[PDB]
């Protein structure tokens, strides 16, 4: 019941965006064209 | 408190959400190869 309610969920899916936004900035950084 | 609140994280998150959408639709037209 905690794992699943809203506050958790927008709490966790804040923190993957942060780290898949953190990621995606890299990849773009990383380029050879 | 201010920063940790349902609010705030769903404003960074749309936030960031717009910035990776808007990168990774320049990501997809980078098709040289």
């Amino acid at each position: 019941r905690f794992n699943s309610s809203n506050d958790e969920r927008i709490r966790v899916t804040s923190e993957r965006v942060e780290n898949m936004s953190m990621r995606l900035e890299e990849v773009n950084e990383r380029e050879h064209s």
